[PDB]
């Protein structure tokens, strides 16, 4: 019986195991995860008001219920067990542990209270234990988000949705209460390039424009010559661009003009501005604005690079959210790493110079794909791995798998969480969300979670 194992239980991992299980009748797959619960960013990243995006959990679960698959929660690879150990124990090892860091802003004042990375702000509301005590000061009246992608859109939306519309989501009870007292009435999504280079997608952009109680603030001037450049543009790009174009230059209607008129909150899109410095409040105890450098685009097409003009702009705010870039981290000494592209060097999923060591998901291609890309691309990694297996390019005969690895964990006093254990944790989250109308009220304390399991 071939023994394969994966590191990370997000889409990369589950989808790679899914393929392995479907295309190899007797292989056994073990999924190691550092958090106590599986699913990674489907649970800690996808916003709470996008439950439909989280329905892939339904396919993760049927994969995890195969009699040849087992989940190992609460096992931090590169600390509880090394990659080499995993490598000696199994015939193949798949690195799929995402891209955990965020790229720092690297600008003076980035330390000031009120400056957060967008991904941490999402973990706060998404119940990722390490962000539980993030306690953001939502008492200011404005928030600036650096970077124009969906993550930026996601936090903007959550800071402006009227709290009652969030009430039946799976957002944490604690974050909900923070939003209820929030005084944040305006959200600027600042980018350094232009409308052509925003990275968001149409489903999010239109949810932003139709978000009850809010009114968009686009400057007509940013969209000059827009309709002329997108003339040749493919459907996706063009539709998006006309949606931005239309919202920026057309007069609305009598009902939509009126709705915008009475909206208490607002959100805009700023362009050709790059983060230069976080501005201090008079007393130095918090952020009170951000110093932006004016930029001008040069070069053609997909190769346009902003260049400073020399001009700067001070933009007041009491919250600076950075969402410009996630990067993988080197997990074990023995694992190759490309610090530039924050990825583990590989050739279609085969790690550079280390037989039996594969990769998939963000750690394989960079932090760009959405779940479907990650989905399909992960099946490509499973294809290679099983081809190498079939060609006999993995060690032969017999490997112990979990039998060996379980021993090491036991001896180190690491208590692994099985799939069943997660099912017991799931039940409790559901039961405690019933009283308040929610799909679940997430468990934030690992000790508490371990004790409900009997440890
Ligand atoms: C805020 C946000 C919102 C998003 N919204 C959407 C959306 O709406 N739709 C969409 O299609 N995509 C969305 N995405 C993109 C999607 O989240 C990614 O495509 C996808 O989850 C990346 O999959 P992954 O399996 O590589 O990594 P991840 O999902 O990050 O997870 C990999 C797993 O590895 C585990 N792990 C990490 N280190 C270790 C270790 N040392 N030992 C053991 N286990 C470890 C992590 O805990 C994690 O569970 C969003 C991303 C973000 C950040």
């Amino acid at each position: 019986t071939p023994q394969i194992c994966v590191v990370g239980s997000g889409p990369a991992g589950f989808y790679t195991a899914q393929h392995l299980l479907k295309h190899h009748s007797r292989a056994h797959v073990d999924i190691y995860e550092k958090q106590l619960v599986p699913f990674g960013l489907v649970r800690f990243g996808v916003a709470p008001d996008h439950p439909e995006v989280k329905n892939v959990i339904n396919t993760f679960t049927q994969t995890a219920r195969s009699d040849r698959c087992a989940f190992y929660g609460n096992v931090e690879v590169g600390r509880d067990v090394t990659v080499q150990e995993l490598q000696d124990a199994y015939h193949a090892v798949v690195l799929s542990y995402g891209a955990e860091d965020h790229q720092a802003l690297d600008i003076p004042g980035e330390e000031l209270p009120g400056v957060f990375s967008a991904r941490a702000f999402v973990g706060w509301y998404n119940g990722l234990p390490e962000n539980r005590e993030l306690a953001p000061d939502l008492s200011c009246d404005t928030a600036v988000i650096l970077g124009q992608g969906n993550v930026a859109l996601d936090v903007a939306r959550i800071l402006l949705t009227p709290p009652d519309h969030l009430e039946k989501t799976d957002i944490t009870e604690a974050a909900l209460g923070a939003l209820r007292q929030s005084r944040v009435k305006t959200v600027w999504i600042v980018g350094r390039r232009g409308p052509l280079q925003v990275a968001f997608t149409i489903k999010e952009l239109r949810e932003m424009i139709q978000l009850p109680g809010t009114r968009p603030m686009l400057d007509p001037a940013d969209f000059l010559g827009l309709q002329d450049r997108i003339k040749e543009a493919a459907r996706p790009r063009k539709r998006l661009m006309e949606l931005l174009l239309r919202t920026a230059t057309e007069k609305p209607g009598v009902e939509e003009a009126a709705r915008r008129a009475s909206a208490s909150r607002a959100w805009g899109l700023r362009f050709f501005r790059s983060p230069q410095q976080v501005l201090p409040s008079p007393d130095g105890r918090r952020a009170a604005g951000i110093r932006l450098a004016v930029t001008r685009l040069e070069g053609i097409g997909e190769a346009t690079r902003a260049v400073p003009t020399g001009d700067v702009e001070d933009l007041p705010c009491g919250l600076v959210l950075s969402s410009i870039g996630y990067k993988s981290r080197p997990i074990d000494p023995s694992v190759p790493f490309d610090p530039k592209l924050g990825v583990v060097p590989n050739m279609e999923g085969r790690v550079v110079d280390v037989p039996g060591l594969y990769c998939s998901g963000w750690v394989k291609r960079g932090p760009t794909g959405v779940i479907t890309t990650t989905m399909t691309d992960s099946f490509l990694t499973g294809q290679i791995l099983l081809q190498d297996l079939k060609a006999g390019h993995l060690p032969s005969g017999p490997r112990p798998g979990s039998a060996f690895i379980k021993a090491l964990l036991d001896s180190r006093g690491v208590w692994p969480v099985s799939f069943s254990d997660w099912e017991k944790l799931d039940a409790e989250e559901v039961s405690r969300g019933q009283a308040s109308g929610k799909p679940r009220e997430k468990l934030l304390d690992p000790q508490e979670m371990l004790r409900l399991l009997g440890h």
